[PDB]
């Protein structure tokens, strides 16, 4: 199958619920505190300070409209954006476990939830089309990292070097 040992629905699916994760973002802001890579087609090159908030809950499509803040080398200050995100299935799952980001002009990019709890996610970025493979970590409070997600993130990102993404310094 060419997939990570953690993509195992029978074992891990109760903690890999993307649709529930997308909707959590409607009630609370999510911030990307750490990642293991620096160039993404969605975030940009040398990205930092990524966070999100969501609206336009569509149960039929399992999609939301996401508003991102983020920083990359395209500009010196905070940038904003709007994209559609849809909960989809990857690695042979019965139940949606993946984030399909869609740009206005139809570009699609899909990341997989490796692990999630009510206030955090660990998100995997397969990196195909020659992109960078790595891991992300998100929480509802950039000052406070939930330990289960951190634990899972350090485990799954083993052998990779970690770096900060959204810290307090982002909002001076």
């Amino acid at each position: 199958a060419n997939q990570p040992d953690w993509a195992d629905e029978a074992a891990n699916g109760a903690h890999q619920d993307a649709w529930k994760s997308l909707k959590a973002r409607v009630e609370n802001v999510y911030y990307m505190v750490k990642a293991t890579y620096k160039n993404d087609p969605v975030w940009g090159n040398d990205f930092t300070c990524v966070g999100v908030m969501a609206n336009d809950v569509n149960e039929d499509e399992k999609s939301i409209q996401a508003e991102f803040l983020f920083m990359n080398n395209a500009d010196t200050n905070m940038q904003f954006a709007t994209e559609k995100v849809t909960a989809v299935k990857m690695y042979g799952y019965n139940r949606e476990n993946a984030f399909r980001y869609e740009t206005e002009d139809g570009q699609v990019f899909t990341d997989v939830i490796a692990y999630s709890d009510d206030n955090c996610d660990v998100i995997y970025v397969p990196g195909t089309d020659g992109n960078e493979e790595g891991y992300e970590l998100w929480t509802t409070d950039y000052d406070n990292i939930p330990a289960n997600c951190l634990n899972k993130f350090n485990e799954y990102a083993v052998g990779r070097e970690t770096r900060d993404v959204f810290t307090s310094a982002c909002l001076e």
